[PDB]
């Protein structure tokens, strides 16, 4: 319901609160951490059009023009008009000077005092020609909010460019409304159980994963790192998602319990901490905003080389299920409140993250970019799509080569049609089969 | 004179105002000016005696060793022992690994209070080949240091790489006993007069250059960046020393005056401020030491076209010789004084910078070195030529800022110098306008 006037500041929420700059790092940057997103444009474009369109879908979403205010102690989030906001255009040579070019943009310094959150740039190649740049700081909003934004702007400029009116549904609550509703339900009773839960269920657990590195560990993190493709086949994704229908799981789970059946061949250990954001949208309403609603969550799964994968699976529901309870918690305070004096050798409470994100005339031809960074020392974002299962892992450069993290994804791509094919064997075996 | 007992807290040369720890970027980092020097060892190395000749090194040059400890609003240099000191190693299979690795290890972050200022990797690649990795943090020692360092780093591993005992001319002194005698070195009365002259120098000058660029400029300066190589052939330098000690002047006041030419193909203004680093080290003691020696000077020319090229040469000759008798003065003070407010689009007090790096000075089983090329991607200035002299001729190269200019219309710079160059050889008393028409012949790229 809303409960924002004119000239009034919100509070935060649980999932912004590590956004980029309560996050900071001395020796990385406060930049660092930017998301830059860009497309190529083929055909005969309305650049002007273009460029209204975004002036439109920055004015739709409250989130692009939102400042952060520093209020004693604690911050506030205050929404700005979209007066000020601007295209910026340039004229670019080649596809090395665009690679310049983004190189040059992407670690551009946000402001919390930053009016726009965005930035947007059009390249003029030729008449026929075109790319469009979007860059974002860290905790802006996640994929949900990137597609909800691509298909709005698709649909808006389709509505602008010749003239007609824009047409698209109205948005129900805003995002601070959201956010106030999260304070008066979450208060202080069920953080209290869900961190007591936390610290109960994260008890005895190692402050680091003794997995073996192709060199040795500094005594600080250089959170520089690469990334290598991994792909799964349309048929095997299906035949996954098959088999996690008639366990009760969901793919997520049975995604999860593999990404922890990779890891137990690097390392001694029994207990796998494995963070893993996940969208937390307990409303209709919410289906449709764009907006930072990711939370990251510890997976204490036991890997026990002689249990069945079909015991691991249920233990992995088991996990989630309890651990879906008690989403609502900030991982920041988890880390703040079970590690005092964090190790800068490592990440705190998982050196391993998995990410599964939900499946989402001019030509549009996205622009890969690497960023080059690594939050942890490996992470696993994937992808669903129409042809398949595609995604990246992330690693760091500190402790990794290229080539044994390449190798991990290929021993994981076969794992995934391991389980498939024979889930009845245990880990031990699931790992020899896959070592071929 | 050694005036300095061990364990004693010492203050800080004018030289170490430049550090990293004083000149820090919110959103760049405490590492991004980290200086990674990376060379290719070949043949048949002695590991563990590199290592030890590294471990000497250190022993020896107590700046690889000295702590840095805040003590009120200053910082005070102490040296510590040599103990502590270990060579790490690491197994590396290929050279895409290798850039990887040292790419991710440069911005790993040095601590003021560490007691060893430099981390050494031996990467080990192959029994035959390895690559040694001395990443430092900024203002760690310079480039005639850095010439001193590797001298005195071969001198110990071939004494320690046989069963023979290290012989190395024995230091009169310490960088600590240098910063003592700077400091004594001026009764509150040089620094003055040259923060005056160079007040005086730089006044009624442009906050920026009217440089014309292909991109619009940014509100926040990126500091990213890229290079072009500048190759001159050994005649024509020889034909440059020849013209500049005819105008009794040297090869560092005519290359000045041919950049200042060039770059007047690009802007409207009649004036350039160019900056420039020297090197101090006014005694025989302080020219064999391992520390930091450099300052930062800013030329100003005038680049009015319908001058011949002699009155800018004489006009150069006039500049740089008032400015070696001011180097003391840092430049940070300068930036400070001069500078209330920086303007984070563009560098401070100039744009362009001009290096001419001083020239450096047989077993059959001995070791090969090659020079790893270190372009961390970075650039403090919208342009930047730094150039070296070399037995082949003049080598060096042009960075420029990635915000603000493209690859191409870099490359027809250095084009342009290096024709302006011959012109200049083949026509003494040309016009900067006819020079710059007639250098323009390079077909439009």
């Amino acid at each position: 319901v809303p409960v924002t006037g004119p000239g009034e500041e919100s509070p935060l929420s649980c999932q912004q609160s590590e956004l980029w700059f309560l996050n900071q790092r001395a020796h990385l940057g406060s930049s660092y951490d930017n998301v830059q997103m860009a497309y190529r444009v083929i055909g005969p474009l309305d650049r002007q059009a273009y460029a209204r369109a975004f002036e439109g879908l920055v004015a739709r979403h409250a989130v692009l023009r939102t400042s952060y205010l520093r209020r004693g102690d604690t911050y506030v989030q205050k929404v700005n008009d979209t007066t000020g906001f601007a295209v910026a255009f340039e004229d670019v040579t080649g596809d090395s000077a665009v690679t310049e070019f983004l190189r040059a943009e992407r670690p551009r310094p946000f402001d919390p005092a930053d009016r726009h959150m965005l930035r947007v740039h059009i390249l003029t190649l030729t008449p026929y020609e075109h790319v469009a740049v979007v860059t974002r700081p860290w905790g802006i909003f996640d994929g949900w909010s990137t597609g909800v934004f691509i298909a709005e702007l698709n649909a808006l400029y389709q509505a602008l460019s010749r003239g007609d009116e824009p047409s698209l549904p109205e948005l129900p609550v805003q995002y601070a409304d959201f956010a106030h509703w999260q304070r008066r339900t979450f208060d202080a009773d069920a953080r209290a159980r869900q961190q007591a839960y936390w610290r109960a269920q994260l008890a005895d657990l190692p402050s680091c994963t003794a997995l073996r590195t192709d060199y040795r560990r500094p005594e600080a993190k250089s959170y520089q790192g690469s990334s290598v493709e991994v792909n799964v086949p349309a048929a095997v994704l299906d035949q996954l998602k098959r088999v996690s229908k008639e366990r009760g799981g969901t793919l997520y789970m049975t995604l999860l319990s593999a990404f922890a059946t990779l890891l137990g061949a690097h390392t001694d250990d029994r207990e796998l901490a494995i963070g893993s954001p996940v969208t937390n949208r307990p409303r209709p309403e919410l289906e449709r905003l764009v907006g930072y609603f990711i939370n990251v969550l510890v997976m204490r799964l036991d890997v026990r080389p002689e249990q069945a994968f079909d015991d691991l699976l249920a233990q992995a529901q088991r996990v989630t299920a309890a651990a879906h309870e008690h989403k609502e918690v900030p991982f920041a305070d988890l880390v703040r409140d079970l590690v005092p004096e964090p190790d800068p050798a490592y990440s705190p409470l998982f050196q391993v993250m998995f990410n599964l994100v939900p499946a989402v005339a001019l030509g549009f031809v996205p622009l890969p970019t690497d960023s080059g960074t690594a939050k942890f020392d490996l992470n696993l974002v994937v992808r669903e799509t129409p042809d398949g299962l595609r995604g990246y892992l992330e690693y760091s450069t500190d402790l990794y080569a290229r080539s044994t993290v390449r190798s991990m994804a290929a021993t994981y791509e076969r794992l995934l049609l391991k389980i498939v094919t024979q889930p009845g064997a245990s880990l031990a075996r699931l790992r020899e089969a896959a070592a071929d």
